[PDB]
């Protein structure tokens, strides 16, 4: 309401005016007001139809996972552990100022676990989280057994061409195709009840213990602690990085120096973002850790009700085509009638179990989400004569070279559907990591028929959008998108399991099946979200250096030159999904346009919807890539932005521009080498605008065959020296920045000069000079924030023979009273008008109504939140007008 809510700290939210001044007594400790203890903090907030909705989470929360019995996931009741997250609706109880009062409180309870779910959860293993300091070599993992080794075994090599038909690998030209990566070295994989370490291997191909938590606690932890000690000492850092502070910064909870169990980290990370509709409150995880569930809270929920989350494993998405969904599901694990204790997500008929969510928003009563599919594959946990013992089962699903050029054809290509196929291929003198061809060429799951029942294939979840970490050449090409065909127009061959971006628009009824699925007793109930899609989105290949063509470049040897705050250049990331209604009007009879934008590594993604039926935007040609998704690359200025410092994203309906705010105080205190971080000062603002031909503009634009796009611009609003308080996007032409250059708040005004914001030092000084009041002062002789007003002398009446005219006439003739002053604007097109009041039968007084940086007009009677601004404009009485006509 011409007010800007600024989160001052973890508990307080203050209301600000367009003049970058706080409304007196508006500062509210929303934690105290929500009747929550001091361990709670604001995770997210949103306004919905005049009321504020706040998502709160506690630094004290402790969650337990017990493999035995029912109700497996539970808060640890002993001591201060049962501290669930809450969504609170607040209303403004006053008409003069801000007095927030609590309306509704919603508890976000732990998930229900069905019998089938617990069978997967008992041996579920999750990778340690990726930090700012995780290296490409840290993510690299030892290559697994080849296809020949798994199905045929140790004997000979030449018998492949003859024995492939018996193992259902008809015409497979890849006996030496990797079946996955080893879990005896590398990043730590921990059960829900176990804890991740503060140490990250420098070379995951040699250091780390993977899933061997016994070996970690018995011999390797001592080795990591002496090489990479926490600061107080000064260590070597030859084999490991100590990322404790970088973990604390991404929301990892600790007991002194020890991170709490995986299930607690998952819970606390999962209550990070909210979106509100007329009927629901939806809560999703952060873009740092994979989330396995989300909440759909019915706003009609009775006070003190435990609101249950819905599992992603039970939420079936539309991945574009059924083959795209088949690809993901087949690589989740081994599905066999004969299993015994071999339970995985594919085995128990579940779908994709986790995502790294970019964020959530709502346009109309629809929920919008995006995120990357978290890598999830099967692993062999059997112990003893097993070929794949302690090996994750992952493989490249990149399209073969012979595939037809056309989106549908490229993504439905059967290459790597059931098992491994890609690796290394040399056709005459030209090389490729991808098969050149697709009876038929068969693919089979990497488990041999003999050990069908005597194998234990359980489920793992990776920290990144990568399925396969195996230290080979295809992984780098799949991770960075360097697989192209050798055809006329060179087309990028997509993976269907690595770096898979996901998005959609979810209807109130789809949210209702989700709530029903959360509350389901006994067996699992499934939800179907049908207005969703997926897209292969690799990281830019130019965030890496010195890659080999036709010795290959692998993760363990890949040089990162990434400028966006990550030490790795292989794993994709997204942040700040924000929806926005387009202010540009559509042709009559059509519904107002809307879209959403999200930032990923190396560019901005634009999400397109059809407002007529709140569906994804589409085109009749299946060859054309779904026009619901557009990607636009960043230039060097936007790429330089540390994406891990993302503070908030706002949209302004008047301009149709998204403002992504980055705060450098969000950087961890210390390095992976325990060195203090010195560039923790400043902030940055990226502006996103729509580009391209938009739907329903005219009769030709009722159909689209080209995806509307967006453009991110590191638009000149930034500092390396100031501590940000907040950015106020006043208008397309101006933004106000409140920052501390010491301990005291200062106001800076940035002017948009043909697409580029630059500080206006004279405007900043004018707007900051408010004498402790709510608005900039209006000086008689100065061209300040309110321009400069010069009134005519009383002789103006006798000059233009207005003495014959009555006060009533003059007042009811706008063109006349604008000749009573001269207005000098402070900025171009700043307008002013005079407001007249009859003072007597022969005299009137005039007072200016002047436009501020926000484009609105202000006068003597202007208010913000019902509070009179008392700007202090001059008044002028003119006397000598006729009493009667
Ligand atoms: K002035």
């Amino acid at each position: 309401a011409n007010t800007f809510l600024v989160k001052e700290d973890s508990k307080n939210v203050t209301a600000y005016t367009p003049f970058a001044t706080p409304i007196t007594d508006s500062k509210s400790d929303l934690v105290s007001l929500a009747q929550l203890d001091s361990s709670y903090q604001i995770a997210d907030q949103t306004i919905h139809n005049t009321n504020l909705f706040v998502l709160f989470k506690s630094r004290d929360v402790k969650v337990k996972y017990e493999s035995s019995g029912s109700n497996n996931i539970s808060f640890d009741s002993t001591s201060q552990g049962e501290k669930p997250s809450y969504v609170v609706e607040f209303t403004n109880s006053t008409n003069i100022g801000i007095k927030w009062t609590m309306v509704k409180k919603y508890q976000l309870d732990v998930p229900n676990v069905s019998s089938d779910m617990n069978q997967v959860l008992k041996n579920l293993i999750l990778e340690q989280p990726l930090t700012k300091y995780t290296l490409n070599s840290s993510l690299a993992k030892e290559k697994g057994k080849t296809q020949r080794e798994v199905h045929l075994g140790s004997g000979q090599a030449n018998q492949w061409t003859s024995q492939r038909n018996q193992h259902d690998l008809n015409n497979n030209p890849s006996p030496n195709a990797s079946t996955g990566f080893k879990l005896t070295t590398g990043n730590a994989y921990r059960k829900l009840s176990e804890s991740w370490p503060i140490y990250e291997p420098i070379d995951g191909t040699k250091q780390g213990k993977g899933k061997d938590s016994s070996g970690w606690s018995s011999t390797e932890e001592n080795e990591a602690k002496n090489d990479a000690p926490s600061v107080s000492s000064s260590g070597t850092f030859n084999k490991y990085l100590n990322t404790k502070q970088a973990l604390e910064s991404i929301g990892i909870l600790f007991d002194d120096q020890t991170p709490r169990n995986v299930i607690t980290q998952l819970y606390y990370a999962s209550t990070s973002k909210l979106a509100v509709t007329n009927n629901h409150i939806v809560v999703m995880g952060n873009s740092f850790l994979p989330s396995m569930w989300y909440w759909v809270v019915e706003r009609s929920a009775q006070e003190n009700a435990s609101n249950k989350p819905t599992w992603f494993a039970n939420t079936n998405l539309d991945w574009g085509e059924d083959k795209q969904k088949q690809f993901v599901e087949n690589q989740l694990g081994y599905k066999e009638t004969t299993s015994t204790n071999s339970h995985n997500f594919h085995s128990k008929s579940f779908t994709q179990p986790a995502y790294l969510i970019s964020g959530i928003d709502s346009v109309n009563d629809q929920i919008i989400f995006s995120g990357f599919k978290a890598g999830s594959v099967g692993y062999d946990s059997s112990s003893s004569s097993s070929s794949t013992k302690d090996q994750a089962l992952a493989w490249s699903t990149t399209t073969s070279l012979d595939s037809k050029t056309g989106y549908k054809d490229l993504v439905t290509n059967d290459t790597g559907l059931n098992g491994p196929i890609n690796g290394s291929f040399s056709i005459q003198d030209t090389f490729s990591f991808v098969v050149p061809y697709s009876g038929p060429i068969k693919t089979a799951y990497p488990v041999k028929k003999d050990q069908k029942s005597t194998v234990k294939i359980n489920s793992l979840i990776n920290a990144t959008p990568l399925n396969s970490y195996g230290d080979e050449g295809i992984g780098v090409f799949d991770a960075l998108g360097l697989n192209y065909n050798f055809k006329s127009n060179q087309e990028r061959l997509p993976s269907r399991t690595d770096q898979i971006f996901v998005y959609g628009i979810v209807s109130p009824n789809e949210l209702r099946s989700a709530k029903s699925s959360a509350d389901s007793t006994g067996s699992d109930t499934k939800v179907n979200w049908s207005n969703t899609q997926s897209r292969y989105l690799p990281v830019p290949y130019n965030y890496s250096e010195g890659i080999i063509d036709a010795s290959v470049t692998t993760f363990s040897g890949l040089k990162s030159i990434a400028p966006d705050g990550f030490a790795n250049s292989i794993a994709n990331f997204s942040v700040g999904l924000k929806a926005g209604i387009d202010p540009n009007p559509v042709m009559s009879g059509k519904k107002a346009n809307y879209g959403a934008v999200v930032l990923t590594r190396g560019g901005v993604v634009r999400l397109n919807f059809n407002p007529g039926n709140d569906s994804l935007l589409s085109t009749t040609d299946n060859n054309i890539a779904p026009i619901s998704f557009s990607f636009t690359p960043f230039t060097a200025a936007e790429s330089a932005v540390d994406l891990t410092t993302f503070k908030e994203v706002t949209y302004n309906q008047e301009s149709g521009l998204w403002s992504y705010i980055f705060d450098s105080s969000l950087k961890p205190s210390h390095d992976g080498k325990q060195t203090p971080v010195t560039d923790n000062m400043g902030f940055s603002v990226i502006t996103v605008s729509r580009t391209g031909i938009e739907l329903n503009q005219d009769q030709a634009t009722t159909t689209l065959d080209v995806a509307p796009s967006a453009l991110a611009v590191q638009s000149g609003i930034q500092s390396t020296t100031q501590t940000l308080t907040g950015v106020l996007p006043l208008s397309e032409e101006f933004s106000a920045v409140i920052a501390k250059d010491s301990d005291q708040n200062k106001i800076d005004i940035y002017k948009n000069n043909n697409g580029l914001f630059e500080i206006d030092t004279q405007l900043s000084n004018s707007v900051a000079t408010n004498n402790g009041g709510l608005a900039p002062s209006a000086t008689e002789n100065r061209v300040d924030a309110w321009g400069k007003v010069e009134f005519a002398d009383n002789s103006v009446l006798q000059a233009r023979n207005l003495v014959d005219k009555t006060v009533d006439e003059i007042i009811n003739t706008p063109e006349i009273l604008n000749s009573f002053f001269r207005f000098t604007p402070a900025f171009e097109d700043q307008k002013a008008t005079l407001v007249a009041t009859k003072q007597s039968d022969t005299s009137l007084s005039v007072s200016p109504r002047i436009q501020f940086l926000d484009g609105n007009f202000y006068d003597l009677n202007s208010t913000i939140a019902g509070v009179p601004l008392n700007i202090g404009f001059p008044s002028r009485v003119f006397a000598g007008f006729a009493a009667l006509p």
